[PDB]
């Protein structure tokens, strides 16, 4: 169970990389993958998790600041 955080702007969008190739996402907004194995979304504090192949669940918290 590996933990992640980070802090962003309000409202400016936010790029991450994706802990597994495939895996389950579980958050309080949408999923927008794009290519090169990336998802974004928008900044706003919030957790969210992922359910990796390899028995690894990455959490995910952004704190947002304006």
């Amino acid at each position: 169970e590996l933990y992640h955080y980070q802090e962003c702007v309000r409202g400016t969008t936010v790029l991450l990389k994706e802990p597994c190739s495939s895996g389950t996402y579980e958050g309080n907004s949408p999923f927008h993958p794009l290519a090169d194995n990336k998802f974004a979304l928008t900044c706003f504090s919030t957790q969210f998790a992922f359910a990796c192949p390899d028995g690894v669940k990455h959490v995910y918290q952004l704190r947002a600041r304006s």
